[PDB]
DNA sequence: GAGGCGTGGC
DNA sequence: GCCACGCCTC
């Protein structure tokens, strides 16, 4: 019934979900179980979604398509910042 | 562009 | 726990 708060002296951040805290706790430890298998990259991550996002950098996966223009991006926030140039 | 990070619906 | 959205920082 407790709210997920970090119990490391210095921290104290509280999160809404336990999974949020589990990701944060991996910052105190060095745990990054999600590795990038790309040739020569070596990047590792503590959250799965970050590896997915990072991986598009290697695959060229650009799902977010600018409809005024013909430039695409691998991330939603990348495109949103591009539309400002199309105001 | 890319990584760190907080959040929420499922 | 997954996955995606969105913001912050460099
Ligand atoms: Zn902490
Ligand atoms: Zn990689
Ligand atoms: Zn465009």
């Amino acid at each position: 019934t407790a709210t997920h708060t970090c119990d490391y002296a210095g921290c104290g951040k509280t999160y809404t979900k336990s999974s949020h805290l589990k990701a944060h706790l991996r910052t105190h430890t060095g745990e990054k179980p999600y590795h990038c298998d790309w040739d020569g990259c070596g990047w590792k991550f503590a959250r799965s979604d970050d590896l997915t996002r990072h991986y598009r950098k290697h695959t060229g996966h650009r799902p977010f398509q600018c409809q005024k223009c013909d430039r695409a991006f691998s991330r939603s926030d990348h495109l949103a910042l591009h539309m400002k140039r199309h105001f």
